[PDB]
């Protein structure tokens, strides 16, 4: 499987042809707004300069491993442990999230993905409902550089080449995202490549981050994918809800 | 373990420990009404007479086994199938019911519990976010009398030793419950019996079931429980909601 035509998702995974997939386009006047849905709580996700952590590119995304001890809880009781993160993304001229609101593709989108703490191993997890969350944020264009961002896109040559991989200082995580943690929106779908196992719940933040645009082209036209090409528009299309309300935290 | 006696139960499990058990006393006020909550679906409820079904006293409830096939919808993508039902009651002017509502118990109560179709048995699922799933009624006092109950209640007599069961016939599940699946409560909880295992979503139809007075003093006078004693007031203790918020499915 790749990006941008053949072999088609549902003869490598037929999973990827389930009912409830991600990503969504979110249309926030149908969301239907939870006072039950509490602001995200995130601990252990200041690391250290040491130890350093694993930046890969795998062809299908630029992706940092978390260490142990990034605890985030999506209500009480309801805890999850950090795993990786990684980005979506365009090219030059066109925005590359995944998800989606009221058609508005942003220019690329993060994504933390995080176990349940219910689950001792990812694969025991993997469609099971709840087994795993995302956190996902829009990534906007503005005047300013990023500096959080700018400690993982200042190592992407380092790793241009497909399956080649660095170890950087550790950072602070929390600072790759919004400001607000109280705001987000929330619903069950999918993993959004190969295999496509469902029971994820994703956790989409109403407010953005903002990168410069040399930051922005940095993340598109620094990377090499699988053949000859260039690690580019890496996102799915949207998929219908199929009867699924989006929540929001937030009226 | 009994209801009253000794051991203590988290001796038994220590999962009769945590932070978010059931039963709750639902304050309606204080819950948070969530439009994305839709009415309940199910399918293959109304039984016919053959096979007949195992009616079990277990010394702490009358049980019913369900059959396969029976499926539960809590919304799309959140897919269960029933395992059993049981009742909670009181005594000759005490109620019994599990649950409370601003204080109020109920008569009795009756629970179908189901599991999610993720896993393929309940060991797997104790513990787990959704693995397990009951709706719960309340039943009250009524004019005429319930012919549904009546079935099952009329052959409460040949189990009234502990540890006996009987084979009764089949017959519409569906008609032990209240007849409007739109209007509930739900919240995250426990079993209310070791292991007294988390993950567990109660959903708490707001319409009772009417049994007749009869009915009633049939259930709770009928069964004997361990020792010499009768099978009586066999409901646990509300459980503080230690800062989780109740949904309602309705303003
Ligand atoms: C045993 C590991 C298998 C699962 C690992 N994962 C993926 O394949 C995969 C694919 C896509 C995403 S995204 N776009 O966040 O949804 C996340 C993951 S994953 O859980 O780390
Ligand atoms: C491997 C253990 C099997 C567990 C089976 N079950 C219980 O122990 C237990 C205890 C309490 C309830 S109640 N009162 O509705 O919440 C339901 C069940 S159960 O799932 O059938
Ligand atoms: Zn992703
Ligand atoms: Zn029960």
């Amino acid at each position: 499987w790749r990006y941008g035509g053949d072999p088609p998702w549902p003869r490598v995974s037929p999973a990827c042809a389930g009912r409830f997939q991600s990503p969504v386009d979110i249309r926030p006047q149908l969301a239907a707004f939870s006072p039950a849905l509490r602001p995200l709580e995130l601990l252990g996700f200041q690391l250290p300069p040491l130890p350093e952590l694993r930046l890969r590119n795998n062809g299908h995304s630029v992706q940092l491993t978390l260490p142990p001890g990034l605890e985030m809880a999506l209500g009480p009781g309801r805890e999850y442990r950090a795993l990786q993160l990684h980005l979506h993304w365009g090219a030059a001229g066109r925005p590359g999230s995944e998800h989606t609101v009221e058609g508005h593709r942003f220019p690329a989108e993060i994504h933390v993905v995080h176990l349940s703490t219910a689950f001792a191993r990812v694969d025991e997890a993997l469609g099971r409902p709840g087994g795993l969350a995302v956190l996902a944020a829009f990534l906007e264009e503005g005047p300013e550089e990023n500096s959080a961002y700018e400690q993982l896109l200042s190592r992407l040559e380092e790793i241009a080449e497909e399956g080649s991989e660095t170890q950087v200082p550790g950072l602070d995580i929390s600072a790759l995202l919004p400001s607000d943690f109280s705001r987000y929106f929330q619903y069950e779908g999918s993993l959004t490549t190969p295999p496509c196992a469902q029971g994820v719940i994703w956790t989409v933040f109403q407010q953005t981050v903002m990168l410069s645009a040399k930051q922005l082209h940095t993340l598109s036209d620094t990377l090499w994918g699988p053949g000859d090409s260039r690690l580019q528009l890496n996102f799915r299309a949207t998929q219908p809800l199929n009867g699924r309300v989006i929540e929001a935290s937030f009226p």
